[PDB]
């Protein structure tokens, strides 16, 4: 029908002050500063938003347009968010610098395209810069310091993080878990997780992350893939005589031969789900009679001669809880048998010395291994349960930026990075001066987030940026010290995946932004 | 959609308002001054609430803002009714003044979240003092006083109380039933509990408490777990030629293996409760013979070879009525048969005796003592129906508080207690002045309920609350006496828990309202 | 009409609005930056208005309140503005960031009273200080500087003002007129200035200075005073064929016979004025001999027996021009008989040094200095006439800041004064706390209007300031060489006197303006 149109400046401005007020919120809340955001929910209690992320999503626009923009920033940040594990307020940040600057220059009138060309090109410059100065990460003290800035001043979170990690091991996985009570536990798991996808998104949980987690899980572990409904049916008698999640593996599913008659046929009113068996050949057997024994259920296969139908609810196996993701399947644990478990595991072990080819050497370590599992888990308490699911949010997106923060080793925290490298690329110059701009604009946006922190201090960030821009070398402000000190001196060192990954998605979102400049909608 | 935004001040203002308004009712009514509050109902006659917590829980604000802050504070106090069972008020109370001092230091823009901090820390603080200064609980007569202090002068309920105290004895379980009649009756109830959990909270009966109650319940124990539905089925058949609530004993169901078929195959039209048997093993297998023995009913095990199908319904035993609640199942009376009750009573007394281990004797005595189950039953008589509810209400509140009070020992009342910690915890400092507020502020907060007391008396709480300050040792002021005296002498002692337990959730709620400056809501 | 009344914080808003509004032009202009501010008017072109003080009178608010409090800020700011003759736009800004502060402790709720003594307080110990800090005037290029300040980048004024002090002497007292042309003329001007009252305002001319201003006014001296119309009047009949405005020397007037008499029954359609006649005694006959000799009129006196109806026009004499203020009346230049003006002259002067009595000699010398001294007149040429006007205000606020600056001392400018004094200002303590508030804010207020500059500067005014205050002895910015350097050896320097001045009213108006708790309006 009729279309209200907004040209150009009138299109950016709803997306600008969407992003502005989202911003707003984000950038005071990045740093120890920001208490805290609330809103309103729909359904249920509100949400309370103690995270500068969480805020952005709470945050949300009346108008179809700011909102729109506003959600356009999130979702950028979210991805930098996950990947980086912290950094999402930086690269929200960033963007709303990098977006305003555009749509002054959109009110320039100079074209977008070589702006968001120059300003590609300053991100690259940037992140080389970055990349070089990055170091390696520090111990487990700045571990935990690198666990706070995900933190945002969470130091329950650091503590955890480092504690979980040093116990598992940097290069252990940890996994988080609601908190049982308000104190948080952490207790080394038992179990094996085998990456594995969802066959399909169906599948795939409530829960927004689309993980699915099963309570008390039976496991059907079937080394020969699953054909059809009706070989399968016999099992979901056992099972719809049955509730509590089913999570089925099979070797594979023709999502042809399955799907259909699985999902009109079966009414699934039974929880559901669907795994590829791990591995493939003996070996995937042989990871399927790992995960059987882990379960404690048993394996039917047709070299066995044992027939799905014939097999019984007891056969198969039962979990506390499992989680899937596209990526991997997790069982957080079988309840398995404590001797089963470690008899299997010195069997495979065993095997892993006998084979002598590295190759089987390899496929069994890597089975004993998943067996043990060397997974920890972490329990996160709260005072609420609003209040731990929201610290459970933050300690899994602390830990995420705590590994690749370490691996990567850390920049320096502050900013110091961003703005060091700003300098370098100022002296870059775009192909043309459109681009030139960008660059400049680029460059700038960097800078700010580094005034945000100060301006939190309350001390004039303009003085504190130019200090920092004169300083060679690592120079940053440290907040709490409000003292002048080598950034890794200090200690405080942001991990340079996270401000990579938020600058870069920061500056996509802003050419983005800046490219739209007109927006129509339905009037 | 559109939003409508309030920032800050205006969104803490709408909780602020909301909870004036609850926490004047409930202030006023706290304290035997409180007559009584009284509100429409959407459906049936409207309730009339005589106890503060009621008052909370009938008033609703009209604008959503502010219903919902009050509903957050008496959700709250709800919380730290149930396990104080007492103090609902003096949470309420509590919170509303610590949260409009936060609000205030909200407007003062000071980040709430050192106040928070230090609130917690004060509160903590606080906590210890009171730990220290509670003292054992003093005699019936003090209990009595107790259960008045959870009466709210309702001089009944702490009679009642007391008496059903003193009968059942402090260790002894004391349930509250509706009264038969207008006059109360205190009658040992024979029967026996054990505590099982609800299967599901489907199972979970209409009411809120979402105890479930069966009104002349069957009861079927099978020793067996019961796996599927079709082994029910035949006793469903005898219960589908039933109606009056079922209630199914199982030693185990897999919420897996019962649910699905049961639920959908099921139409499930004649009530039915699922619980787990007591005791595992042998004794679980006692343990159902003992509830068998009182039920009336026999159990079927697979051992015995009995058939469920086989057992008809008067194999089900029947119980007058049966209360659920996740924690634990009771039945309040099987039918039972004298003579079999007693008699297998006896052979177990005789098996405890007879058993050499302690570990038997321990399972058996536990048997025996169920048996007998030293249960005793409160009728609460009202004029109206809707008055014994409410009385009902009040005397089960109580009846937690006075068990708790008496356990914990009995600080002095008055608030003395509080107002006492606060001196003690205005010389710990926060570790920044924001915090620093904050601990004032909870400082503050408790001396206020000392001072609404004082109010009700119309005595200027100022100088009441100085003086009380201002003795050392316990110091109070008694309504009644309306002259010093020691809270001990005077023998009016507050339950520690109780205190305890409201103060914590008070500031809890506090902070909680503090945090969020801004509120979005759609418009 | 109606009336309606308001208590509280809403009073005092829409105050603070109305000041900011007035402010916010008026700071812009302070110092060289503020370019102009424009007017509409009803009939013709627009006015456009120069500086800030116009810019202030330029701008009315609509909102009663708002105008109403803004007024209250220009009126005082005025009042500073004639006694410093600069620093309007100082006094002005001061008192913005007082009564802002003010308002938001008015917010705090602290009693504003205190606040009001801290302010005051803190002004007179900053006034001590600043006392101290002043320093002697420089030369006339200094002085020139020292216009140029209140010129705000008038560099003509500031020739002007210099130009025509050096002429006449800093001591001499420099006259504005209106320019005759574009090009500004200055011409020294015979005659002598006798401080004398104007008998009644209603004489007072038309002007809103009051002053009154004849032109070629005909000069009647009677050494004895003038009683009544009667005598008078046969000067007045001559006068009638005069027309050339006549003003009357009398020793005394009787205001109300003459007055009474003259002003009803004379139409006066020539301008009249009386004036007391000099000094008193033979002194005041030899005042009047010399005022006699330097008008070229005659003097009548009864000892002379000279008549006044006898004497006739030509007895009176005759000055080009004629301004009376109610201090002092000044003729701008009698025509004087040359011949007799000055062998009287030089009696009096042979006098001076003859009498052997310092009395006798001051009285002569006085007598003779007068004449000497002689009057400098100051014409402003302007492109339009309004412009002219403007400038000739502007002119001459900057001569009187001028001369009150040499007098005093200047200053370092750039209100590093202010800065300086706030620095030890603020190691002094109010009474108490809500005063040791409203001293903080004083000095807050102090800081502020150097960081206008630098504002204007584009400089970040927090980093300037701190340096500044860094800085001890004079320290401050030059916005011309936007380099650091010692205000004296820079050469720019404000007026102790206006700084001063400014700083006093602005204080108080900011007190003013926390008080009035209550206000009344018309509905
Ligand atoms: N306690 C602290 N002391 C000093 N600097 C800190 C502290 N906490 C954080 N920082 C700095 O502030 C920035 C990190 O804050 P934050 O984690 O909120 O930003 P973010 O990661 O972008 O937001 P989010 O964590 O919500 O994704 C970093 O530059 C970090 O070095
Ligand atoms: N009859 C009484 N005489 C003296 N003091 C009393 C009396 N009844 C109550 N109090 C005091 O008043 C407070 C208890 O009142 P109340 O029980 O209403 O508060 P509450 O427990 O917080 O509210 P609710 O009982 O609704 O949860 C205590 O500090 C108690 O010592
Ligand atoms: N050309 C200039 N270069 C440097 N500083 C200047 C210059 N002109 C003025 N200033 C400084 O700016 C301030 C004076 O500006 P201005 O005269 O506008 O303020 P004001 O006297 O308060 O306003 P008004 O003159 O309208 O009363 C002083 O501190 C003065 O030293
Ligand atoms: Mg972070
Ligand atoms: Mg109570
Ligand atoms: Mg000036």
């Amino acid at each position: 029908a009729a279309k209200d149109v907004k040209f150009g400046n009138d299109a950016r401005v709803k997306m600008l002050r969407g992003v502005n007020v989202l911003a707003d919120a984000v950038k005071v809340t990045l740093g120890p500063k920001g208490r805290n955001v609330v809103l309103d929910k729909s359904f249920g209690a509100p949400t309370i938003t103690k995270d500068g992320v969480s805020v952005a999503r709470e945050i949300e626009l009346e108008d179809k347009f700011e909102n729109m923009g506003a959600q356009m920033v999130k979702e950028v940040a979210s991805k930098a968010n996950d990947a980086a594990g912290d950094g999402t307020t930086t690269a929200t940040v960033l963007a709303q610098a990098i977006i305003t600057e555009g749509l002054k220059a959109v009110a320039a009138g100079m074209n977008p395209m070589d702006l968001k060309r120059g300003i590609d090109k300053a991100v690259t410059a940037a992140v080389e810069e970055l990349k070089a100065l990055s170091v390696p990460c520090s111990d487990s003290k700045a571990i935990a310091q690198v666990g706070t800035i995900s933190a945002n001043s969470d130091e329950t979170v650091g503590k955890l993080i480092a504690e979980a990690m040093d116990k598992v091991g940097k290069e252990g996985v940890i996994t988080v878990e609601d908190g049982t009570g308000l104190q948080d536990e952490l207790d080394v798991v038992e179990g094996m997780q085998f990456d594995r996808g969802y066959l399909s998104p169906y599948f795939i949980n409530k829960p927004e992350t689309g993980a699915v987690e099963l309570e008390s899980p039976f496991i059907l572990l079937a080394d020969k893939k699953i054909s059809n409904i009706r070989e399968m049916l016999p099992v979901l008698e056992a099972v719809a005589k049955a509730g509590k999640p089913l999570l089925i593996i099979a070797e594979d599913v023709e999502g042809e031969a399955l799907a259909t008659l699985v999902v009109n046929t079966m009414r699934g009113i039974v929880k559901v789900a669907a795994v590829k068996a791990p591995g493939f050949g003996d070996r995937r057997k042989a990871m399927l009679q790992d995960i059987a024994t882990l379960t404690g259920g048993t394996v039917i296969s047709e070299e066995i001669g044992m027939e799905l139908e014939k097999a019984t609810l007891e056969d198969l196996g039962q979990a506390k809880r499992v989680v899937i993701n596209k990526d991997t399947t997790t069982i957080i644990d079988g309840v398995g048998e404590e001797a089963a478990i470690q008899g299997r595991v010195a069997q495979i072990r065993q095997q892993i010395e006998e084979a002598t080819s590295d190759y089987d050497r390899e496929k069994l370590q890597e089975r004993v291994a998943k067996l043990a599992g060397g997974v920890a888990v972490i329990k996160v308490g709260a005072a609420t349960e609003v209040e731990m699911k929201e610290k459970k949010a933050r300690v899994e997106a602390a830990l995420h930026a705590t590994r690749a923060a370490v691996e990567e080793g850390v920049v320096a925290g502050g900013g110091v990075a961003l703005i060091r490298v700003a300098s370098k690329l100022a002296d870059l110059r775009g192909q043309n001066e459109d681009q030139n701009v960008g660059i400049k604009v680029a460059l700038r946006a960097m800078e700010a987030p580094l005034r945000q922190i100060v301006l939190n201090c309350g001390e004039e960030p303009s003085v504190v940026a130019n200090t920092v821009k004169g300083g060679d070398g690592n120079y940053g402000y440290n907040a709490a010290t409000e003292e002048y000190g080598n950034m890794i001196d200090m200690g405080i060192l942001d991990p340079t995946k996270v401000t990579r990954s938020a600058l870069q998605y920061a500056a996509s979102v802003a050419g983005l932004m800046i490219t739209t400049e007109c927006m129509v909608t339905d009037l």
